[PDB]
């Protein structure tokens, strides 16, 4: 019997190592001897587990049911294979087979029961998703159905002759990516076929001038508002936050500027407010299942302490293209460091006994130190000189202890890990039958082929980056429903099984006497706070295409003295009156704006000048001390860092060895040969016969200031895969990088995205715990008949289609009097008023109402009304479905506990638009004379995203604030002093809004976690 439990999970194992070398492009056929040894084990393997079957059937619940579902889907294939004709749809059904594993592991079986006992309570986040798909989904194909279909076309009357091959429209560099997208006379739209640009004689690009719908959208099809199936895939990648800005640059140029307004909004409720609220509730319903169930003499240890830090320090300078004279410098530091711990080690042998000197579990780990180095000093040696900084460990005891808790947790998610590696193989089969071979085929990168290639990519769609890429090459190359694959690996595992993990984590660790008079008054700190306002106006009104002698010019040269003069008497006030850190910081601003007067009177001097200007874009920070609720707020959230402050440390030291690691494997690899061929270009001297350009990667591994860059654009996942795909390439110092030429350099980049989200997890959940110590069933089947009597509307639909949800919106309208009429009859004038969803009742029937006459008068045509107010009502159609919320008790409940915790989040709300207020006027003194244009190609600005003034500048930093493609902005601006200020300026603001990000979710959650304590 026991024997019998061990020996099903050997046979499992079987099965894991017969699905995964598959071969797909090969297995096409049955041909090959390698492929027809398989099937015979595959059917040695489906014997075993059908006669167990059987033996089981001597004596299901839930696990037995799965058991016994995998062999019917079994003997369904053996049973088709016998008369040889078939589909090729039911071979895909054999991906469940590792699923049995679940139930023969005894720690994955208990997991996956908290798991599938708390996923019922998950079911108010699902109900709150369908009003933010179907609200925002419903708007999105009324607004936009058909607009990315055109493009500027020829007149119809335009002969073309027979021989210049051009498309009929513009096509532009590439056409899928990026068409030119025009807007029609009916919209407004940010391009017009005025901008089209001259053809490179004859040039035909001068007569596209007809705006016109085309035949396909996008992308290869895949981002339209045609249907609400289409809008529900592009509105989910507006949820992950992956490639929504190309999505709003379509609709920006096809149909209005303001469309931003859809975009910022979806964000805020879908991205921020429903996906976090997915944490929360895991995040306590879990804790809540659990709950229910002379050697020694300090002086020479001190001259240790600094002999392995500056032994250390001395390896980060590696640098490319050195001297070599330096290298010769280094290697004799390399004699004398050595040299001291062999002599380390010779006193401790001799004063101490060696009987003791092996007792000593850190004295052994020293000594192996020196056997390894000293064997090495008389390669895979000199990178093993990183590890010497692991003695560090000796010499303090805070990150002695803090480094057994952290690997305490290893010991905690050692299940889970198995159960995310059983969640990652059986997506990585399911993708190999399903797209297999069948992508571009030179073949790309993310390719489904070859099982390694499948791995990575699932693990690299779980990261969401460059997801939308491989989705586009799966919906255009099988069917547009295999989204679903998409959708369901990233909600079942970015949502339910990450959120797991940090439920795991958290349950685991648990004259002069009147001057003084007016500083009392109340208003003093009110009418000041005014005057910091009037300041903010002066701040954003600043822009570099101001004329020097002009009418506004003088109005911002004289407003900077008025507001200079008035915080100047505001500081002189307080030091006659009363003789902390927030009096400081004003001094310091206005001790900036005097000098800055008195510099721009006398007029190198610029250059000393221009430092002064970005001091002044620090003025806007005054308002913390005296608004009382932006003051206590940022206090606390210093406060919370001390904490985890030896969490920093371990992490700020990762980086720097991962980062001289880095360097001692990439150092002057990342050179590549731009130009038109480039293929049978081997070297750097190759280029230098075909004219070409020997350029180097903007992201590379030179030296440690390089690196600790490529370090942070991985760590922040944003453009991490291009960086691996140059690491994967790197053969040489001055050789041409070919494609895929180490595939083991996927233990670098691999290892490094998993240790930082694992400090990240664990920097996360030690703030958390220490700051923890028969009408209306009527009426519902109607509004869920009206739900999908406006979803069936689409583009180019037929007129029967059309005049037949006409009639159903005439019965519709008329019901909703009617039940709002005879409901008046039982409650007679006061109890229908004194209700609170009587007056959204009848407020919706209004306006139902309201338009459904006035869109009759335009069939009438008595007066030919604007058809805007016909449209907005359409919309305003929408309000039907809110009729849903008296009904749905528990998702109400939901909400209220946000609403608790709702002045904590407007306090981190109103912090968080100040860092986009000092952060938008850094950016346009400092990064705003740039352009974008046919001459200067920009990699991630355009005409969407510039700091050219302050409007765009608040838009650009918040598509940076979301972290899409805030790499491709960051290289656009050390193109051509921005190599040390332009790192300086992103690193700094994607610190600062993700810890304010976070600290909205560790406040909602701290209102949710007490209230299921009380
Ligand atoms: C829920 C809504 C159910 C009804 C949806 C519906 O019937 O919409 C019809 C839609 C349009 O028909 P269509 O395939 O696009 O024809 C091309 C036009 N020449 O047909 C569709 O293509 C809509 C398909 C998406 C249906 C929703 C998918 C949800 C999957 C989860
Ligand atoms: C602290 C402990 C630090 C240990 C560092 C160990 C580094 C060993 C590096 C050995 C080496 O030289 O090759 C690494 C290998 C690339 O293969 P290679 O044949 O050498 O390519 C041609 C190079 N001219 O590619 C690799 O396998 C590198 C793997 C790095 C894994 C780091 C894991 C950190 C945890
Ligand atoms: C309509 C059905 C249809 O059109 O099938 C087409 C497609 C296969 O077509 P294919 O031969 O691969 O390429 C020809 C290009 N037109 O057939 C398909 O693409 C069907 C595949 C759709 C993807 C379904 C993914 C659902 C998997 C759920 C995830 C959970 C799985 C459990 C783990
Ligand atoms: C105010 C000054 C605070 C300075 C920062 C201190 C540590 C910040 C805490 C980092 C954090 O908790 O959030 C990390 C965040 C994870 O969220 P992610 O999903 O990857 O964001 C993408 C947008 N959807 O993703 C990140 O951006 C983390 C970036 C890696 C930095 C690791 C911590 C470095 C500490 C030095
Ligand atoms: C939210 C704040 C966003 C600020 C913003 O985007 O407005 C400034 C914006 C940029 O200015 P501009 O360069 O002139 O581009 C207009 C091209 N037609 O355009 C403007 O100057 C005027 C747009 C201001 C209207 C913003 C109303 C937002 C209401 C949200 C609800
Ligand atoms: C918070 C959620 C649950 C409630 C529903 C939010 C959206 C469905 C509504 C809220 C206000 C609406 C916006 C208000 C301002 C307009 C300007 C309008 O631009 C135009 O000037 C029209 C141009 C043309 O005529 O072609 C385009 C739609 C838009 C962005 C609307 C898009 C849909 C919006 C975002
Ligand atoms: C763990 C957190 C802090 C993220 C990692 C920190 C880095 C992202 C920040 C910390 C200070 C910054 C560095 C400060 C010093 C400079 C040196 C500077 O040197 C060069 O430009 C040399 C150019 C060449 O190779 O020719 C390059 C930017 C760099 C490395 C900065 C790059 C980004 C840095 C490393
Ligand atoms: C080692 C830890 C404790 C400090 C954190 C890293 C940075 C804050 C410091 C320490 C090592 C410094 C680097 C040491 C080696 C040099 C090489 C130096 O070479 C050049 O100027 C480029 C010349 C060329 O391109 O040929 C440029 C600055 C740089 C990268 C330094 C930039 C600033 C660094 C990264
Ligand atoms: C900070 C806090 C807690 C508020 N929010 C997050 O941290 C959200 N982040 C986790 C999910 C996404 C990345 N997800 C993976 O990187 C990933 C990779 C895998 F291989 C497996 C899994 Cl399950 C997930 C985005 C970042
Ligand atoms: C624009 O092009 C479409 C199709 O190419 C055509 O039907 C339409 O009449 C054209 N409009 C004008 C004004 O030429
Ligand atoms: C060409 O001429 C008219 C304009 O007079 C244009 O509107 C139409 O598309 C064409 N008509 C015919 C008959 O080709
Ligand atoms: C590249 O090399 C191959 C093999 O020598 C040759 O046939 C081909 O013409 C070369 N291409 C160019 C552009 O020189
Ligand atoms: C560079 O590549 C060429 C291949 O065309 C090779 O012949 C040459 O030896 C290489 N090395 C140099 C020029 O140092
Ligand atoms: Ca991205
Ligand atoms: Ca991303």
């Amino acid at each position: 019997n026991p024997w019998f439990e061990r020996i099903s999970m050997l046979v499992i194992l079987l099965n894991c190592v017969t699905l995964g070398m598959f071969r797909p492009c090969e297995d096409i056929a049955c041909d090959s001897q390698r492929c027809r040894i398989l099937q015979a084990f595959d059917d040695f393997i489906f014997a075993f587990f059908a006669v167990e079957m059987v033996v089981k059937m001597v004596a299901g619940d839930t696990w037995n049911r799965l058991d016994f579902f995998i062999v019917i889907a079994g003997m369904l294939e053996y049973s088709l294979d016998l008369q040889n004709v078939s589909f090729s749809a039911v071979r895909t059904v054999r991906v469940l087979r590792p699923l049995r594993a679940i139930n023969r592991v005894p720690s994955m079986r208990i997991l996956v029961t908290l798991l599938l006992d708390t996923l019922p309570m998950l079911g108010n986040v699902l109900l709150l998703c369908f009003f933010v798909f179907f609200i925002f989904g419903i708007v999105g194909v009324q607004l936009w159905a058909g607009l990315l279909r055109n493009r500027c076309f020829l007149p119809e009357n335009f002969s073309l002759p027979l021989s210049v091959d051009l498309e009929r429209y513009y096509q532009t560099e590439n056409e899928d990516e990026s068409p030119f997208i025009c807007s029609q006379p009916r919209e407004n739209g940010m391009r017009s076929c005025r901008s089209v640009p001259t053809l490179r004689c004859v040039n035909w690009n001068q007569y596209y001038t007809n705006c016109s719908a085309g035949e396909h959208n996008p992308f290869k099809g895949a981002i339209n508002f045609d249907n609400i199936g289409y809008a529900w895939i592009a509105i989910f990648q507006v949820i992950t936050l992956e490639g929504w800005v190309d999505i709003m640059y379509f609709v920006m140029d096809a149909h209005s500027f303001y469309n931003f307004i859809y975009f910022i909004l979806l964000i805020i409720v879908g991205s921020f407010f429903m996906i976090n609220l997915c944490l929360v509730v895991i995040a306590t319903q879990f804790s809540e299942t659990k709950q229910r169930e002379i050697v020694d003499s300090k002086y020479f240890g001190r001259g240790i302490m600094i002999a392995i830090l500056v032994n250390t320090l001395s390896m980060g300078i590696e640098y490319h293209e050195q001297p070599e004279e330096l290298t010769n410098a280094l290697e004799i530091s390399n004699i004398v460091f050595t040299s001291l711990f062999a002599l380390e080690m010779l006193l401790k042998l001799l004063v101490y006994g060696p009987f003791g000197y092996i007792k000593n579990p850190y004295n052994i780990f020293d000594g192996v130190i020196v056997v390894i180095s000293v064997w090495e000093i008389v390669s895979v040696l000199r990178t093993f000189r990183l590890m010497r900084v692991l003695k560090l460990v000796r010499f303090l005891p805070a990150l002695q202890r803090q480094l057994v808790v952290l690997m305490k947790t290893m010991d905690n998610v050692a299940t889970f890990c198995m159960l995310l590696m059983l969640f990652i193989f059986i997506f990585s089969i399911l993708g190999m039958h399903l797209f297999g071979c069948k992508f571009a085929s030179l073949p790309d990168r993310k390719n489904f082929d070859s099982l390694l290639w499948a791995i990575v990519t699932v693990f690299q769609i779980l990261t969401q980056e460059d997801w939308n890429k491989v989705l586009y090459n799966g919906m255009a190359s099988t069917s547009s429903w295999a989204a679903l694959y998409f959708i369901a690996l990233m909600t079942f595992g970015n949502y339910v099984l990450f959120n797991l993990l940090v439920a795991i984590l958290v349950e685991g660790f648990q004259f002069r006497l009147l001057c003084h008079r007016i500083i009392t008054h109340k208003m003093f700190d009110h009418v000041v706070l005014v005057i910091i306002f009037l300041n903010c106006i002066t701040i954003a009104m600043e822009r570099p295409k101001i004329d020097p002698h002009s009418a506004e010019r003088i109005f911002l040269t004289l407003s900077n003295y008025i507001f200079t003069a008035v915080f100047l008497a505001e500081m002189t006030v307080k030091v006659v009156a009363l003789g902390s850190s927030w009096n400081v910081l004003d001094g310091l601003l206005v001790l900036i704006s005097v000098i800055d007067i008195l510099v721009s009177m006398v007029s190198k001097i610029l250059g000393m000048l221009r430092v002064l200007r970005l001091l002044r874009t620090l003025r806007p920070l005054r308002v913390i001390s005296r608004a009382q609720g932006l003051k206590l707020v940022v206090e606390t959230l210093m406060s919370s860092l001390k904490p985890i402050g030896n969490i920093v440390v371990i992490c700020c030291a990762f980086f720097i060895i991962f980062g001289i690691l880095g360097v001692q494997l990439f150092k002057g690899k990342f050179f590549v040969c731009q130009g038109e061929d480039t293929r049978n270009i081997t070297n750097k001297s190759d280029c230098a016969e075909a004219s070409y350009r020997w350029v180097r990667h903007k992201y590379n591994f030179d030296n440690l200031g390089q690196a600790l860059m490529s370090l942070f654009v991985l760590a922040s996942k944003d453009g991490w895969v291009d960086i691996m795909y140059d690491g994967l390439d790197a053969v040489g110092v001055d050789q041409q990088p070919i494609m895929n030429h180490n595939p083991w350099m996927l233990l670098y980049f691999i290892s490094f995205l998993l240790i930082v989200a694992f400090f990240v997890l664990n920097m996360f959940v030690g703030v958390v715990v220490e700051n923890f110590h028969y009408l209306d069933l009527f009426i519902t089947g109607v509004i869920g008949l009206n739900v999908v009597t406006m979803a069936m509307e689409h583009y180019q639909q037929p007129q029967i289609l059309d005049e037949a949800l006409k009639i159903c919106n005439y019965i519709f309208t008329v019901i909703f009097v009617l039940e709002s009429v005879f409901k008046l009859v039982a409650f007679g004038f006061r109890r229908f008023f004194q209700d609170r969803w009587n007056q959204l009742d009848l407020a919706i029937v209004l306006l139902s109402i309201m338009g459904i006459t006035l869109e009759e008068i335009e069939v009438n045509a008595s007066l030919p009304i604007n058809p805007t107010i016909i449209r907005i009502m359409r919309v305003l159609r929408i309000a039907r479905v809110l009729k849903l919320l008296k009904m749905a008790v528990g998702m109400r409940a939901l909400l209220d506990t946000v609403m608790q915790a709702l002045p904590q989040v407007g306090n981190l709300g109103l912090l968080f638009m100040l860092l986009f207020f000092i952060f938008a006027a850094l950016g346009v003194e400092l990064f705003g004379d740039l352009e974008c244009d046919e001459t200067h190609p920009c990699e991630g600005l355009g005409r969407h995203a510039t700091f050219r003034n302050f409007g765009m500048a608040f838009l650009t930093l918040f598509r940076v604030s979301t972290g899409d493609n805030w790499n491709g902005i960051m290289k656009d601006t050390l193109r051509d002093y921005n190599t040390v200020i332009s790192p300086i300026y992103f690193v700094s603001f994607v610190l600062t809004a993700q810890f304010v990000l976070v600290n909205v979710v560790i406040a909602v959650l701290m209102k949710h976690l007490e209230e299921s304590n009380k």
